[PDB]
Protein backbone atom coordinates (compact mmCIF):
# COMPACT_ATOMS: atom_id res chain seq x y z
CA UNK A 1 0.00 0.00 0.00
CA UNK A 2 0.87 3.30 1.05
CA UNK A 3 5.07 4.38 1.30
CA UNK A 4 7.11 7.57 1.11
CA UNK A 5 10.16 9.13 2.37
CA UNK A 6 8.35 9.16 5.56
CA UNK A 7 6.33 6.46 5.45
CA UNK A 8 8.26 3.24 4.72
CA UNK A 9 4.50 22.92 28.30
CA UNK A 10 2.08 20.20 29.17
CA UNK A 11 0.86 17.27 31.73
CA UNK A 12 3.16 14.85 33.53
CA UNK A 13 1.28 12.33 31.64
CA UNK A 14 2.87 13.23 28.54
CA UNK A 15 3.74 10.21 26.34
CA UNK A 16 4.85 9.34 22.67
CA UNK A 17 1.96 6.11 23.61
CA UNK A 18 -0.61 8.20 24.23
CA UNK A 19 -3.72 8.04 22.30
CA UNK A 20 -5.99 10.89 20.49
CA UNK A 21 -9.38 9.87 20.11
CA UNK A 22 -11.77 11.89 17.76
CA UNK A 23 -15.32 12.14 16.32
CA UNK A 24 -16.72 14.60 14.16
CA UNK A 25 -19.75 14.95 12.85
CA UNK A 26 -20.83 16.45 9.14
CA UNK A 27 -23.28 17.62 6.67
CA UNK A 28 -23.11 14.42 4.67
CA UNK A 29 -20.49 11.78 3.31
CA UNK A 30 -18.99 13.74 0.59
CA UNK A 31 -15.74 15.94 1.62
CA UNK A 32 -15.95 17.84 -1.31
CA UNK A 33 -19.70 19.15 -1.02
CA UNK A 34 -20.27 18.60 3.03
CA UNK A 35 -18.85 20.40 6.08
CA UNK A 36 -17.55 19.14 9.17
CA UNK A 37 -20.28 20.72 11.77
CA UNK A 38 -18.52 19.18 15.05
CA UNK A 39 -15.68 17.53 16.82
CA UNK A 40 -14.88 16.38 19.95
CA UNK A 41 -11.34 14.74 21.36
CA UNK A 42 -9.92 12.87 24.40
CA UNK A 43 -6.69 11.80 25.30
CA UNK A 44 -6.38 7.89 26.86
CA UNK A 45 -3.31 6.46 27.24
CA UNK A 46 -1.97 3.32 25.74
CA UNK A 47 -4.12 1.30 28.07
CA UNK A 48 -7.33 3.74 27.24
CA UNK A 49 -7.24 5.24 30.72
CA UNK A 50 -8.80 9.00 29.86
CA UNK A 51 -6.23 11.38 30.85
CA UNK A 52 -7.55 14.51 29.53
CA UNK A 53 -11.00 16.20 27.07
CA UNK A 54 -10.79 18.36 24.54
CA UNK A 55 -12.65 20.92 23.45
CA UNK A 56 -16.42 19.58 22.26
CA UNK A 57 -16.82 22.02 19.03
CA UNK A 58 -19.75 23.14 17.17
CA UNK A 59 -18.61 24.74 14.38
CA UNK A 60 -20.57 27.37 12.73
CA UNK A 61 -22.14 26.88 9.50
CA UNK A 62 -24.55 28.86 6.84
CA UNK A 63 -27.93 27.35 6.22
CA UNK A 64 -26.29 26.59 2.24
CA UNK A 65 -24.35 24.14 4.33
CA UNK A 66 -27.20 22.98 6.31
CA UNK A 67 -29.23 22.83 3.33
CA UNK A 68 -27.25 19.80 2.22
CA UNK A 69 -27.92 17.45 4.67
CA UNK A 70 -30.21 14.68 3.26
CA UNK A 71 -33.15 13.41 5.56
CA UNK A 72 -31.63 11.16 7.59
CA UNK A 73 -28.39 13.90 8.56
CA UNK A 74 -31.05 16.52 9.16
CA UNK A 75 -33.37 14.34 11.60
CA UNK A 76 -30.78 13.42 13.50
CA UNK A 77 -28.79 16.47 13.87
CA UNK A 78 -31.69 18.74 14.77
CA UNK A 79 -33.39 16.44 17.31
CA UNK A 80 -29.90 16.02 18.93
CA UNK A 81 -29.81 19.81 18.74
CA UNK A 82 -26.38 19.93 16.99
CA UNK A 83 -28.02 22.29 14.08
CA UNK A 84 -28.99 24.77 16.90
CA UNK A 85 -25.68 24.42 18.30
CA UNK A 86 -23.74 24.94 14.95
CA UNK A 87 -26.68 28.07 13.70
CA UNK A 88 -25.19 29.96 17.20
CA UNK A 89 -21.91 29.29 16.62
CA UNK A 90 -19.03 32.07 16.26
CA UNK A 91 -16.58 28.63 15.43
CA UNK A 92 -14.82 28.51 12.40
CA UNK A 93 -12.66 25.39 11.65
CA UNK A 94 -9.86 27.54 11.44
CA UNK A 95 -10.28 28.44 15.40
CA UNK A 96 -11.82 24.79 15.86
CA UNK A 97 -8.11 23.60 14.83
CA UNK A 98 -6.40 26.21 16.41
CA UNK A 99 -8.37 25.23 19.62
CA UNK A 100 -7.92 21.54 19.24
CA UNK A 101 -4.15 21.41 18.30
CA UNK A 102 -3.60 23.43 21.38
CA UNK A 103 -5.28 21.02 23.51
CA UNK A 104 -3.24 17.60 21.94
CA UNK A 105 0.15 19.71 22.46
CA UNK A 106 0.22 19.13 26.40
CA UNK A 107 -0.27 15.21 26.29
CA UNK A 108 1.23 13.87 22.95
CA UNK A 109 3.33 14.85 20.51
CA UNK A 110 3.00 15.78 16.72
CA UNK A 111 2.67 12.48 14.46
CA UNK A 112 2.81 10.02 17.24
CA UNK A 113 -0.80 8.76 17.80
CA UNK A 114 -2.83 7.02 15.87
CA UNK A 115 -5.96 8.42 14.74
CA UNK A 116 -8.42 6.45 17.04
CA UNK A 117 -12.08 5.76 17.06
CA UNK A 118 -15.23 4.49 15.55
CA UNK A 119 -15.58 5.65 11.71
CA UNK A 120 -12.31 6.87 11.91
CA UNK A 121 -11.36 6.48 8.23
CA UNK A 122 -14.44 8.77 7.04
CA UNK A 123 -13.84 10.78 9.98
CA UNK A 124 -10.14 10.84 8.85
CA UNK A 125 -10.93 11.86 5.44
CA UNK A 126 -13.03 15.50 6.12
CA UNK A 127 -9.69 15.94 8.24
CA UNK A 128 -7.54 16.03 5.29
CA UNK A 129 -9.86 18.18 3.46
CA UNK A 130 -11.07 20.87 6.33
CA UNK A 131 -8.48 20.31 8.78
CA UNK A 132 -5.31 19.43 7.05
CA UNK A 133 -3.26 21.49 10.11
CA UNK A 134 -5.00 19.11 12.38
CA UNK A 135 -5.07 15.69 10.43
CA UNK A 136 -1.04 16.23 10.26
CA UNK A 137 -1.17 15.60 13.96
CA UNK A 138 -2.31 12.50 13.91
CA UNK A 139 0.52 9.37 12.97
CA UNK A 140 -0.34 7.56 9.88
CA UNK A 141 -2.00 4.83 11.54
CA UNK A 142 -5.44 4.03 12.57
CA UNK A 143 -6.78 2.44 15.67
CA UNK A 144 -10.20 1.90 14.06
CA UNK A 145 -12.65 0.09 17.01
CA UNK A 146 -15.55 -0.18 14.05
CA UNK A 147 -12.93 -2.83 12.73
CA UNK A 148 -13.10 -5.12 15.64
CA UNK A 149 -16.54 -4.75 16.05
CA UNK A 150 -17.35 -6.09 12.67
CA UNK A 151 -14.86 -8.95 12.93
CA UNK A 152 -16.33 -10.08 16.34
CA UNK A 153 -19.77 -9.87 14.60
CA UNK A 154 -18.69 -12.51 12.09
CA UNK A 155 -16.81 -14.47 14.61
CA UNK A 156 -17.83 -14.23 18.14
CA UNK A 157 -21.41 -12.98 17.41
CA UNK A 158 -22.74 -13.85 21.32
CA UNK A 159 -19.56 -11.71 22.74
CA UNK A 160 -20.99 -9.10 20.82
CA UNK A 161 -24.22 -8.94 22.76
CA UNK A 162 -22.59 -8.53 25.53
CA UNK A 163 -21.76 -4.36 24.97
CA UNK A 164 -24.71 -1.90 24.58
CA UNK A 165 -26.02 10.08 19.71
CA UNK A 166 -24.30 11.40 17.13
CA UNK A 167 -23.34 13.87 19.42
CA UNK A 168 -19.27 13.56 18.83
CA UNK A 169 -18.59 13.51 22.60
CA UNK A 170 -20.89 11.20 23.09
CA UNK A 171 -19.67 8.83 19.97
CA UNK A 172 -15.52 9.36 21.30
CA UNK A 173 -16.79 7.81 24.57
CA UNK A 174 -18.43 5.19 23.71
CA UNK A 175 -16.08 4.28 21.63
CA UNK A 176 -13.40 4.10 24.41
CA UNK A 177 -15.72 2.11 26.40
CA UNK A 178 -16.57 -0.20 22.99
CA UNK A 179 -12.51 -0.61 22.77
CA UNK A 180 -12.07 -1.28 26.51
CA UNK A 181 -14.68 -4.00 26.87
CA UNK A 182 -13.13 -5.77 23.90
CA UNK A 183 -9.76 -5.85 25.31
CA UNK A 184 -11.17 -7.53 28.17
CA UNK A 185 -13.78 -9.62 26.24
CA UNK A 186 -12.43 -10.52 22.88
CA UNK A 187 -9.13 -9.98 23.17
CA UNK A 188 -8.87 -11.29 26.69
CA UNK A 189 -6.11 -9.34 28.37
CA UNK B 1 -19.34 10.18 12.68
CA UNK B 2 -20.76 9.78 9.41
CA UNK B 3 -24.47 9.48 8.70
CA UNK B 4 -26.83 9.51 5.83
CA UNK B 5 -29.93 8.35 4.28
CA UNK B 6 -27.73 5.15 3.23
CA UNK B 7 -25.73 5.04 6.44
CA UNK B 8 -27.96 4.44 9.34
CA UNK B 9 -23.51 -15.59 -12.84
CA UNK B 10 -21.03 -16.10 -10.37
CA UNK B 11 -19.42 -19.11 -8.16
CA UNK B 12 -21.47 -21.64 -5.67
CA UNK B 13 -20.24 -20.43 -3.22
CA UNK B 14 -21.46 -16.62 -3.87
CA UNK B 15 -22.43 -14.97 -0.56
CA UNK B 16 -23.54 -11.30 1.26
CA UNK B 17 -20.77 -12.27 3.50
CA UNK B 18 -17.78 -12.86 1.28
CA UNK B 19 -14.98 -10.22 1.81
CA UNK B 20 -12.96 -8.41 -0.91
CA UNK B 21 -9.43 -7.64 0.12
CA UNK B 22 -7.99 -5.21 -2.09
CA UNK B 23 -4.19 -3.49 -2.55
CA UNK B 24 -3.16 -0.12 -3.83
CA UNK B 25 0.28 0.63 -5.14
CA UNK B 26 0.48 4.46 -5.51
CA UNK B 27 3.27 7.46 -6.96
CA UNK B 28 2.78 8.88 -3.53
CA UNK B 29 0.27 9.51 -0.34
CA UNK B 30 -1.97 12.21 -1.83
CA UNK B 31 -4.71 11.18 -3.66
CA UNK B 32 -5.47 15.05 -5.73
CA UNK B 33 -1.36 14.51 -6.84
CA UNK B 34 -0.80 10.76 -7.32
CA UNK B 35 -1.85 8.27 -8.91
CA UNK B 36 -2.78 4.11 -8.77
CA UNK B 37 -0.24 2.35 -10.25
CA UNK B 38 -0.94 -1.35 -8.96
CA UNK B 39 -3.75 -3.10 -8.02
CA UNK B 40 -4.64 -6.35 -6.81
CA UNK B 41 -7.96 -7.72 -5.18
CA UNK B 42 -8.90 -11.64 -3.21
CA UNK B 43 -12.23 -13.17 -2.51
CA UNK B 44 -12.22 -14.71 0.71
CA UNK B 45 -14.86 -16.57 2.78
CA UNK B 46 -16.19 -14.82 6.34
CA UNK B 47 -13.45 -17.47 7.52
CA UNK B 48 -10.55 -16.03 5.72
CA UNK B 49 -10.56 -18.75 3.44
CA UNK B 50 -9.44 -17.87 -0.22
CA UNK B 51 -12.13 -18.46 -2.77
CA UNK B 52 -10.78 -16.17 -5.60
CA UNK B 53 -7.95 -13.95 -6.60
CA UNK B 54 -8.48 -11.08 -8.91
CA UNK B 55 -6.36 -9.70 -11.38
CA UNK B 56 -3.17 -8.05 -10.43
CA UNK B 57 -3.06 -4.91 -12.87
CA UNK B 58 -0.17 -2.33 -13.32
CA UNK B 59 -1.84 0.77 -14.47
CA UNK B 60 -0.34 2.69 -17.27
CA UNK B 61 1.03 6.09 -16.24
CA UNK B 62 3.34 8.82 -18.09
CA UNK B 63 6.79 9.49 -16.95
CA UNK B 64 5.42 12.62 -16.03
CA UNK B 65 3.43 11.17 -13.01
CA UNK B 66 6.02 8.33 -12.30
CA UNK B 67 8.51 11.81 -11.73
CA UNK B 68 6.20 12.75 -8.83
CA UNK B 69 7.74 9.41 -6.84
CA UNK B 70 9.43 10.79 -3.90
CA UNK B 71 12.80 8.50 -3.68
CA UNK B 72 11.32 5.59 -1.39
CA UNK B 73 8.81 5.50 -3.75
CA UNK B 74 11.16 5.68 -6.82
CA UNK B 75 13.49 3.76 -5.50
CA UNK B 76 10.71 0.67 -3.67
CA UNK B 77 8.95 0.58 -7.40
CA UNK B 78 11.85 0.47 -9.33
CA UNK B 79 13.58 -1.97 -7.69
CA UNK B 80 10.32 -4.31 -7.38
CA UNK B 81 10.14 -4.08 -11.16
CA UNK B 82 6.65 -2.36 -10.56
CA UNK B 83 8.11 1.08 -12.53
CA UNK B 84 8.92 -1.15 -15.73
CA UNK B 85 5.27 -2.94 -15.43
CA UNK B 86 3.51 0.39 -15.27
CA UNK B 87 5.64 1.66 -18.14
CA UNK B 88 4.66 -1.38 -20.51
CA UNK B 89 1.27 -1.54 -19.57
CA UNK B 90 -1.71 -0.54 -21.82
CA UNK B 91 -4.08 -0.76 -18.84
CA UNK B 92 -5.68 2.36 -17.92
CA UNK B 93 -8.00 2.80 -14.69
CA UNK B 94 -11.00 2.71 -16.62
CA UNK B 95 -10.16 -0.64 -17.59
CA UNK B 96 -9.04 -1.74 -13.98
CA UNK B 97 -11.94 -0.75 -12.94
CA UNK B 98 -13.70 -2.89 -15.10
CA UNK B 99 -11.96 -5.99 -15.55
CA UNK B 100 -11.57 -5.41 -11.12
CA UNK B 101 -15.52 -4.97 -11.14
CA UNK B 102 -16.12 -7.95 -13.56
CA UNK B 103 -14.49 -10.11 -11.24
CA UNK B 104 -15.77 -9.24 -8.11
CA UNK B 105 -19.11 -9.88 -9.35
CA UNK B 106 -18.99 -13.87 -9.47
CA UNK B 107 -17.64 -13.46 -5.71
CA UNK B 108 -20.19 -10.71 -3.49
CA UNK B 109 -22.91 -8.60 -4.49
CA UNK B 110 -22.39 -4.96 -4.69
CA UNK B 111 -22.22 -2.80 -1.32
CA UNK B 112 -22.15 -5.95 0.55
CA UNK B 113 -18.20 -6.79 1.64
CA UNK B 114 -16.16 -4.26 4.06
CA UNK B 115 -13.51 -3.00 2.80
CA UNK B 116 -10.47 -5.35 3.68
CA UNK B 117 -6.38 -5.28 3.83
CA UNK B 118 -3.78 -3.33 5.56
CA UNK B 119 -3.21 0.59 5.23
CA UNK B 120 -6.74 -0.15 4.30
CA UNK B 121 -7.93 3.69 4.88
CA UNK B 122 -5.05 5.00 2.83
CA UNK B 123 -6.66 2.78 -0.40
CA UNK B 124 -10.02 3.62 -0.09
CA UNK B 125 -9.12 7.20 -0.05
CA UNK B 126 -7.23 7.03 -3.66
CA UNK B 127 -10.10 4.67 -4.82
CA UNK B 128 -12.63 7.53 -4.20
CA UNK B 129 -10.67 9.95 -6.36
CA UNK B 130 -9.54 7.97 -9.03
CA UNK B 131 -11.74 4.71 -8.86
CA UNK B 132 -15.23 6.23 -7.24
CA UNK B 133 -16.69 3.00 -9.10
CA UNK B 134 -14.76 0.57 -7.59
CA UNK B 135 -15.12 2.50 -4.43
CA UNK B 136 -19.22 2.19 -4.59
CA UNK B 137 -19.08 -1.46 -4.99
CA UNK B 138 -17.63 -1.97 -1.12
CA UNK B 139 -19.92 -1.34 2.15
CA UNK B 140 -19.22 1.11 4.00
CA UNK B 141 -17.43 -1.00 6.85
CA UNK B 142 -13.62 -1.48 6.52
CA UNK B 143 -11.58 -4.30 8.22
CA UNK B 144 -8.58 -2.35 8.66
CA UNK B 145 -5.66 -5.39 9.27
CA UNK B 146 -3.10 -2.51 10.79
CA UNK B 147 -5.43 -1.65 13.39
CA UNK B 148 -5.33 -5.11 15.14
CA UNK B 149 -1.58 -5.14 14.45
CA UNK B 150 -1.30 -1.68 16.33
CA UNK B 151 -3.18 -2.90 19.28
CA UNK B 152 -1.47 -6.14 20.08
CA UNK B 153 2.32 -4.30 19.58
CA UNK B 154 0.68 -2.32 22.68
CA UNK B 155 -1.09 -4.99 24.48
CA UNK B 156 0.74 -8.57 23.60
CA UNK B 157 4.24 -7.31 21.72
CA UNK B 158 5.61 -10.69 22.65
CA UNK B 159 2.39 -12.66 20.78
CA UNK B 160 3.48 -9.99 17.51
CA UNK B 161 7.00 -11.68 17.20
CA UNK B 162 5.86 -15.09 16.41
CA UNK B 163 4.23 -13.82 12.79
CA UNK B 164 6.93 -12.94 10.10
CA UNK B 165 7.13 -6.74 -1.36
CA UNK B 166 5.50 -3.32 -2.18
CA UNK B 167 3.46 -5.53 -4.67
CA UNK B 168 0.14 -5.69 -4.17
CA UNK B 169 -0.61 -9.12 -4.78
CA UNK B 170 2.14 -9.82 -2.33
CA UNK B 171 0.74 -7.51 0.02
CA UNK B 172 -3.07 -8.99 0.24
CA UNK B 173 -2.01 -12.37 0.14
CA UNK B 174 0.35 -11.36 3.58
CA UNK B 175 -2.70 -9.54 4.95
CA UNK B 176 -4.86 -12.52 4.64
CA UNK B 177 -2.59 -14.54 6.64
CA UNK B 178 -1.54 -11.72 9.22
CA UNK B 179 -6.02 -11.36 10.06
CA UNK B 180 -5.19 -15.37 9.74
CA UNK B 181 -2.61 -15.21 12.67
CA UNK B 182 -4.46 -12.72 14.79
CA UNK B 183 -7.53 -14.28 14.48
CA UNK B 184 -5.76 -17.82 16.12
CA UNK B 185 -2.91 -16.19 18.09
CA UNK B 186 -4.70 -12.91 19.35
CA UNK B 187 -9.07 -13.77 19.40
CA UNK B 188 -8.29 -16.82 20.13
CA UNK B 189 -10.92 -18.61 17.75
Amino acid sequence: GPLGSHHHGGSMSFSDQNLIWIDLEMTGLDPEMHKIIEMATIVTDSELNILAEGPVIAIHQPESELAKMDEWCTTTHTASGLVARVRQSQVSEEEAIDQTLAFLKQWVPEGKSPICGNSIGQDRRFLYKHMPRLEAYFHYRYIDVSTIKELTRRWQPEVLKEFSSHLALDDIRESIAELQFYRKAVFKI
